[PDB]
């Protein structure tokens, strides 16, 4: 159930695909909904999930930088998928900037996003 | 300087390819060293970094399931690329492990990983 | 508004006193609701914020030690006091558990916890 | 073995005093190393710890704000003392600044600190 579109709360879209082979590849939108705010993403699912009603482990990466925009910096989601009813991907992530040594120690944001089917 | 052999302080490998589209491939080997603890490794990097001594910022992801084994879970680690002398990837990452609604709060580690080239 | 009883998602209950001077001093409930599960929690906040809508910072610790039980851990919260109408502190937190050497690298658990004054 | 001068790898200093009631009290230092840079640290600790080589959990709070500066931001480590021969506090920290509800997404940076008593 994890390849579709997906809407975090902040109103970002992922658009993913969930291969057989455990890769995941697709597009994350930041909340615009342009081409200018279109960054490809890669990741990996767990393909053989627990049959106990434990979630599917995955995550995924999006280098800031496409064809208009270069953020120097990568987000990294870890998270899992719960096939609810009203499906979710529950994440937290890590957000890295490239930075000089001087600033390394404030390179790297945490949060967490919820991910829904539903905008 | 991304594409090659990468080291970790606890032991672990990783053997990475940084293509000019700003993908990472390659596998990551848990301490052992056998065919049985290699595991595919996807990721994505910064392919234009800032030229005033800034790190490159990248990540990737494991799903800890091949061929042998399946521990359920995915690691991500956020970090950057330091071309010192002697380089480095600093890093910080997140284990989610599948889990039910009932233990997701204890789902997800965090830590981080300094990689050399240096056995 | 930071002194007061809150309440977390998952059914747990922090009392909490902010002094003048930047303390938080109280009590952190796991979600049971008796004495055997009541711990002493300290912590610091913001005593003179932003006059902005900013929210205030604030953090606070609670080593799971108490006359009753010793789960050989403690939890960080980081986050900061939002003055809503419904008001929320909105945290992340580390749990660290004590571990040997071998065992550091899965020592911390991270997370997030909403809190409310309505249970 | 906590109460004592520690000091981290970046420089800071950490004065802390371990009370047996599992109270940490102290002062954090940023690098610089005088009144104006000094902060009000509180705590707690494991005061009963496991027998069996495990470390000892611990984690304090400093808002940042003295009676010279406010950087309207706290910073909690989460961690675990190590009575090594040379003993180390082995940290992971969350730094939460006061934002409003748009810049939430961005409020908190995630980081790693050993301290050590030895300059």
């Amino acid at each position: 159930g994890i390849t579709g579109t997906w809407y975090n709360q902040l109103g970002s879209t992922f658009i993913v695909t969930a291969g057989a082979d455990g890769a995941l590849t697709g597009t994350y939108e930041s909340a615009v909904g342009n081409a200018e705010s279109r960054y490809v993403l890669t990741g990996r699912y767990d393909s053989a999930p627990a049959t106990d009603g434990s979630g599917t482990a995955l995550g995924w990466t999006v280098a800031w930088k496409n064809n208009y925009r270069n953020a120097h910096s990568a987000t990294t989601w870890s998270g899992q998928y719960v096939g609810g009813a009203e499906a979710r991907i529950n994440t937290q992530w890590l957000l890295t900037s490239g930075t000089t040594e001087a600033n390394a120690w404030k390179s790297t944001l945490v949060g967490h996003d919820t991910f829904t089917k539903v905008k």
